[PDB]
């Protein structure tokens, strides 16, 4: 586990639910709890946090394992980078997942789409459009994740796909300083900057696509996107990975998943897959020697790098809060 700068702890290894279909994310979130996972990660983008509750609710009632032994992260949608926005969606989020609170509230995105619907998650135009919110303004917006956790609707708040300027404006605002940053992080794209960046603000990084995006290149393709190239990159079939799993007896999976948590970083690998689910949990019984973490810190790719990049249109990569022109 990791200990937020408040003091409520986070476990390291939770499954992720994106892109998890609710026929899916069932059974999965069963597998899930069985396995040991004691950490969930959605969002209200995802649209299966109504799905997670139903799994949640049976196992509350009826089995053994408590609300405060699981930590349910979800985040506010890019339609609701607004402060005024901000207890509608966690209300609606907390309602789909039948939870009076959830651990941990991020802002999914520093950059805003406008609310032209609240089932509208990608708004249009009356051209094809696509409806940015140019006005995002983070103080402001924070702010209102501040007076979240006032109302007990969450834990602790936290941001994702945040760089350091944007970060540190936070921070130096924050009554209450964000608790985690979520970015995308594995180990042909391992932050260190931004790692090292948030640790000072004892601000911990939880890693998402911790095995790197195997589903992704297909998902990009599936909405109207380009596929980069560094989609094209697949960290579970290098050789020094493969080489470093067979020392271990272990598979190249929970390598790549080690290297990010003996950093002090959660991360959250996301699977369907019953086995692959477990085969994810089983990892918290090897250590990985001070050399094959520098052979991993070899494989680092830093900058592009992204596979999750925000570019696909113009006025994205056009707004004010985009979070990846600066170096980290
Ligand atoms: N902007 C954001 O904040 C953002 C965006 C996207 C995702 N996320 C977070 O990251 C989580 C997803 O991360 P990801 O799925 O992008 O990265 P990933 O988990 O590293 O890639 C997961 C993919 O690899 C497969 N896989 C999972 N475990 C495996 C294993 N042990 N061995 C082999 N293949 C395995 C899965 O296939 P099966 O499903 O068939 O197992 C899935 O297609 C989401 O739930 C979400 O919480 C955050």
């Amino acid at each position: 586990s990791v200990t937020f700068h408040n003091g409520r702890k986070m476990p390291v290894v939770g499954l992720g639910t994106w892109q998890s279909p609710p026929e899916e994310v069932t059974a999965a979130i069963d597998v899930a709890l069985e396995v040991g996972y004691r950490h969930i990660d959605t969002a209200f983008m995802y649209q299966n946090e109504a799905a997670i509750g139903k799994t949640l609710k049976k196992w509350f009632d009826s089995g053994k394992l408590k609300r405060e032994d699981v930590f349910i992260v979800t985040k506010l949608p890019p339609i609701g980078n607004r402060a005024e926005s901000v207890e509608k969606f966690l209300t609606k989020s907390l309602e789909a997942l039948q939870l009076d609170y959830v651990d941990l509230y991020l802002i999914h995105l520093p950059v805003g789409f406008q609310y032209k619907g609240d089932d509208n998650l990608w708004p249009r135009g009356e051209a094809g459009e696509f409806l940015i919110d140019t006005s995002t303004d983070l103080i402001s917006l924070w702010k209102a994740m501040e007076a979240q956790v006032d109302a007990g609707r969450t834990r602790s708040v936290g941001l994702s796909n945040f760089n350091s300027r944007q970060i540190a404006r936070i921070v130096k605002s924050a009554r209450i300083r964000p608790a985690n940053l979520q970015v995308e992080l594995n180990v042909y794209f391992q932050q260190r900057e931004l790692v090292a960046f948030c640790r000072a603000l004892d601000i911990t990084v939880c890693a998402y696509a911790p095995i790197g995006s195997p589903g992704l290149a297909n998902v990009i393709k599936a909405r109207g996107a380009e596929v980069p190239e560094s989609a094209k990159f697949d960290p579970l079939t290098d050789p020094v990975v493969l080489k470093i799993a067979e020392h271990h007896k272990k598979t190249p999976a929970q390598v790549l998943l080690r290297h990010c948590m003996q950093r002090d970083i959660v991360v959250i690998p996301k699977s369907t897959n019953a086995g692959r689910i477990k085969e994810n949990f089983q990892v918290f019984d090897f250590e990985l020697s001070k050399a094959e973490v520098d052979e991993l810190d070899s494989l680092d790719k830093r900058a592009a790098g992204r596979r999750f990049r925000m570019d696909q249109y113009k006025g994205l990569r056009e707004h004010p809060e985009h979070p990846y022109d600066e170096p980290y």
